[PDB]
């Protein structure tokens, strides 16, 4: 997989963010995770966590996997990086997302993320508390 440039347009929630990619505004949905909806428990905390990570970044990058790059809603499907740190992984590691939506052929980072989830769960963080 390859990292590509993007810039922040706007934070949205824990697992979606509006970025400019190849010069076009797109909503991105983070691969292999599920944050609570803002309406739900830990929803606001997940939103805040992603918002801080993407707003504080000097450099946003997106990384597409081997399969589908857009979902049925036109959202980009990617791993997102803030100054080299994966947002997807960071959410899971903090117990603010579950590993989820693991589709064949877009699951390169699955085992990385499941390891972070095990650690979050061992620490009883957030969703696992
Ligand atoms: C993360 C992800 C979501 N989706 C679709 C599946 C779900 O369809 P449904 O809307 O019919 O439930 C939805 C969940 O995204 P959200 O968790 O953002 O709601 O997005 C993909 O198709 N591929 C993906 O990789
Ligand atoms: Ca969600």
């Amino acid at each position: 997989l390859h990292k590509e440039p993007a810039t922040l347009i706007k934070a949205i929630d824990g697992d979606t963010v509006k970025l400019m990619y190849k010069g076009q505004p797109m909503t991105f949905r983070l691969l292999l995770v599920d944050t609570p909806e803002f309406n739900e428990k830990y929803g606001p905390e997940a939103s805040a966590f992603t918002k801080k990570m993407v707003e504080n970044a000097k450099k946003i990058e997106v990384e597409f996997d081997k399969g589908q790059r857009t979902d049925k809603y036109g959202r980009g499907l990617a791993y997102a990086y803030a100054d080299g740190k994966m947002v997807n992984e960071a959410l899971v590691r903090q117990g603010l997302a579950k590993v989820a939506y693991v589709y064949k052929g877009n699951n390169t980072h699955e085992q990385l993320l499941r390891k972070a989830e095990a650690q979050a769960k061992k620490e009883k963080l957030n969703i696992w508390s």
